[PDB]
């Protein structure tokens, strides 16, 4: 099919686009360190300016973001594999088992409302496995007492819903939650790349992600992935 | 299965990393622009400042590098969309003719051991044209006296071998030579080459050359109708 040709062409482009991101992340360190040596010079080779202090906090922010990018890009290349057929139960049963154990260790509870069936998917098993893993990790951290995971299926695809009873996220901030480096003031008191990685991985797999208010009181994350024909 | 479903699936695939790169860029550019505006205020207050000068050029370099990744990302999108059938001779004959002239101007020599024939390829002609152009310009710069270009074909694909009598690259550095902005002593040439060749379902290798310098081997599959 023409569609199969287009998917393969775009899959190849996604590889070259990941190679690009990781490589320039390593490259950004070189002018950043040279910039910081300039701000380190003027710090005692001239007065302790409030102006120079303001340039150093901007350089600090840049450094912080570049370091987070290196941590991110390391995995988005190492863990990047060829696209294969995988069943939803095979793919996510281990993630859900480890998450239930981690919850139990925190005195919290993880309930799987409806389990993943043998529903066929197509893509990178590690990327899809980590996409659910990052959502559930956030739920484990921010929930007060409980986490809920629910699977749904139909002719078109699989819907995964992760709920928690913690504080949620305001409707304004739920808009920017998937943005790279975005962190709510509650969390600021973590890189902010987690949900950015999740959104990209799921969009690369021809699906979508949503952040909503949870019936449990906290945050609800909804992943949709297409069924493999 | 519907046409709208197929367009949405491809739209998600096409724009996924573009948007991540774009959003990361905006996020990096918030403290970077503030830094650049801050240093411009202090440079106007005191012009004679070699330290502020250095901070300004490093910030400029950061901005320029972030811009290069966005431009390259956009070019990778063009490569996936724009694809036509092209013959190896039509595609690379001009590159080899201009390179031979440039070599002659430097007192150097460019020898085409075996020329490209009317061998069919499929993809982005500009991406594949620039892939050879970047390899040959590198050979023209780093060679001492000679450059050699050799084409090979079979039922599966075309092998292009570019040799030079220059210094070469150490086996350790030949591993990191295809990374963007990379140097030894823009640095985007071999980066443009590797991503474009891999997007075209081919491969690139850096090896020691029998001429003494660097050997670059490109392999591209043949177009089978
Ligand atoms: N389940 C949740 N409950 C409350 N806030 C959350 C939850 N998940 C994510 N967030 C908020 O969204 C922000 C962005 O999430 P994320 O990208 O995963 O960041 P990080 O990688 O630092 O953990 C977090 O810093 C936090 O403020
Ligand atoms: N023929 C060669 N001989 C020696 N070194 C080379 C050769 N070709 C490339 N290099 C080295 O590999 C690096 C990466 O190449 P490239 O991306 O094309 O950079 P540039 O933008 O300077 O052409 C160059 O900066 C150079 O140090």
């Amino acid at each position: 099919a023409s569609f199969n040709q287009m998917v393969t062409a775009l899959e190849r482009m996604m590889t070259s686009q990941q190679r690009l991101l990781s490589d320039i992340s390593e490259e950004l360190r070189t002018p950043l360190t040279r910039l910081q040596l300039g701000t380190a010079l003027l710090r005692r080779r001239s007065g302790e300016s409030k102006e120079l202090e303001r340039i150093e906090t901007e350089a600090q922010r840049l450094d912080s973001m570049i370091n987070d990018l290196l941590v991110m890009s390391r995995n988005q290349q190492k863990n990047a594999l060829v696209s294969e057929t995988i069943k939803a139960n095979q793919l996510w049963s281990e993630v859900l088992d480890n998450a239930a154990f981690e919850a139990e260790q925190m005195g919290k509870s993880l309930t799987v409302n409806f389990p993943p069936g043998p529903w066929p998917l197509y893509g990178n098993p590690n990327a899809l496995e980590s996409a659910l893993e990052n959502i559930v990790r956030n739920a484990l951290r921010y929930s007060h007492t409980k986490i809920e995971v629910g699977f749904a299926v139909d002719k078109d695809g699989i819907t995964i819903t992760v709920d928690d009873d913690g504080p949620g996220v305001s409707p304004e901030d739920r808009e920017q939650i998937f943005r790279p480096f975005y962190r709510t003031d509650e969390a600021r008191d973590g890189t902010g790349l987690g949900l950015a990685i999740v959104e990209t991985a799921i969009q690369q797999h021809r699906g979508w992600v949503k952040a909503e208010d949870s019936p449990l009181g906290g945050l609800r994350l909804v992943i949709w992935l297409p069924l493999y024909k």
